[PDB]
């Protein structure tokens, strides 16, 4: 086929705006994912 | 046929007159178009 542009200018040829979605917006957080950090003396590690 | 006058004079024929109108007037601006301008050295171009 052929190009579709984007915005179009004065005259002739149409165009298709760039796909707009705003409020299906959403933050992905576990909040359930519990880890746990420390510090030690160990046998064998990268110190 | 013949030749249709305009502003007719003080007797005899009719005259029909130009076309008049003005609140039709617009101004045709883009307002969304994005050109950009700069200068540079480049390898092929007329200086």
């Amino acid at each position: 086929q052929y190009s579709i542009q984007q915005s179009l200018g004065n005259a002739s040829g149409v165009a298709v705006s760039p796909i707009n979605a705003d409020a299906t917006l959403s933050t992905g957080v576990a909040l359930n994912s519990s880890l746990w950090a420390g510090i030690g003396v160990f046998a064998r590690g990268k110190p």
